RNA sequence: CGUACGCGUCACGCGUACGUU
RNA sequence: CGUACGCGUCACGCGUACGUU
């Protein structure tokens, strides 16, 4: 039940009530904008946070600029993630996961809920490194 | 599968086995006896693994968390050792490559198509450095 | 730490099919 | 980009069985 909600949360845009790890709405292109863009470097990246069975996802446009980098880095925070986790974490430990994919490479951070703080430090760092691997241009 | 089985076994070839491996340092897994003993007196080391398609190699290296040791285990593999070892399995067709490492409850897995193998190595080494430097 | 399996879940590669939200 | 099937795999959470290498 909560799993189906977290899945649909990706499309609640502004409104919504289910606590989420993300602080910026999804930006998935319509199928049309997609193929149309693939006639002209990547539109953006995709990422997801999962607290057990409850997985949340986001596709964010990212043009590789400094401004753009700073913007998507605010997609989530340790706080936003910890707060959302408390709402679905029992007195038990469950598998948690953060995963991001860009320019083909995919990074996945994972472990039990007890290490969530560490998952968050690793995830934020992996995120910036993956998004800054030697520019596609050169 | 066979080549997959030789790769699994490579971990235990101890002293050369003729098989091309992405790793440059010999495994250092503790015997079940040495392990029980240590778990009586944080962890002994960490586990990493490289896979090219289903041809997976692995290692467990002792790590104590000192700059000296960090530099040592950081050499268990290089861009060169990985790429070369990969060529002998390339396959001319794209296959799913991978790198995973686990230390202190946290696991990092870098996944990519053979074409992106050069970036995988970049992300993998950075993930490795960072992960091994996490402190409670 | 090493084998094998079970329940749940996640991610990559290859093949393919649908969708002009 | 989305949603799906198929084949091959990285790996995590929970738990069993087996191993004096």
């Amino acid at each position: 039940d909560t799993r189906e909600q977290a899945n649909g949360e990706r499309w609640d845009g502004g409104s919504g009530g289910i606590t989420s790890p993300f602080k910026l709405p999804d930006e998935s292109p319509s199928w049309t904008e997609w193929r149309l863009y693939n006639d002209e470097n990547p539109l953006g990246f995709k990422e997801s946070w999962g607290f057990g069975k409850v997985v949340f996802k986001r596709y964010l446009r990212y043009d590789r600029t400094e401004a753009s980098l700073h913007r998507v880095l605010g997609s989530w925070t340790g706080d936003s993630v910890n707060y959302a986790a408390s709402r679905f974490l029992g007195a038990n430990q469950v598998g948690c996961t953060y995963s991001i994919r860009f320019r083909g490479v995919s990074v996945t951070i994972s472990g039990g809920s007890r290490t969530l703080q560490h998952l968050c430090e690793m995830a934020i760092r992996s995120k910036q490194e993956l998004l800054q691997l030697t520019p596609v241009e050169v």
